[PDB]
């Protein structure tokens, strides 16, 4: 079973945790990758009811257990705030335009 289901994407805590030092460990250095410039701030215009405090910034997630590194982002996030907590994985998987919900 999917810890957490990103559309068709399945993750594990594992790929979860293992997206989130990746990101955090960018975060802590000031450095981004990709053209997106990822890390970078999640605004939550959607009003997730994240339990961890913000701010919160966003990462990618991918389907081929990889961790980003440039190139294509695909659809797929992990949240994590200043203290490394995580908050949430959305998507824009099955959301109109810019717009994201969170991987159930
Ligand atoms: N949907 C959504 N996108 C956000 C938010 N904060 C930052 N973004 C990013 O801003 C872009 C334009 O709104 C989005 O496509 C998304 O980038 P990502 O593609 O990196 O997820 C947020 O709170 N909601
Ligand atoms: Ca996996």
């Amino acid at each position: 079973a999917c810890d957490y289901t990103c559309g068709s994407n399945c993750y594990s805590s594992s790929d979860v945790s293992t997206a989130q030092a990746a990101g955090y460990k960018l975060h802590e250095d000031g450095e981004t990758v990709g053209s997106n410039s990822y890390p970078h701030k999640y605004n939550n215009y959607e009003g997730f009811d994240f339990s961890v405090s913000s701010p919160y910034y966003e990462w990618p997630i991918l389907s081929s257990g990889d961790v980003y590194s440039g190139g294509s982002p695909g659809a797929d996030r992990v949240v994590f705030n200043e203290n490394n907590q995580l908050a949430g994985v959305i998507t824009h998987t099955g959301a109109s335009g810019n717009n994201a919900v969170e991987c159930t």
